């Protein structure tokens, strides 16, 4: 987002550095080119973590009908992450 803001920026400003505006364009293009196969091995990691949601909002669903049980038996999400 930065990149692409100063290169509008830099384009402009030319318009009213060839070197420089080469080089951030081909940080730009590069800051790409490694995008393209982190997404697919990015995304294909957290079946190990569906598995482990399936379980937390479940373990979650139980201690909150232990506290619609008895008013004492009360329990928030900011203590499930603490003690995550």
């Amino acid at each position: 987002t930065e990149y692409k803001l100063k290169l509008k920026n830099l384009e402009k400003r030319l318009l009213e550095t060839l070197n420089n505006l080469k080089k951030e364009a081909m940080n730009i293009e590069k800051k790409l080119s490694e995008s393209e196969e982190f997404f697919p091995q990015f995304d294909n990691l957290v079946e190990e973590y569906s598995i482990i949601g399936k379980h937390s909002v479940k373990i979650f669903s139980m201690l909150e009908k232990f506290g619609q049980f008895h008013w004492f038996y009360g329990i928030s999400i900011g203590q499930f992450l603490s003690c995550f």
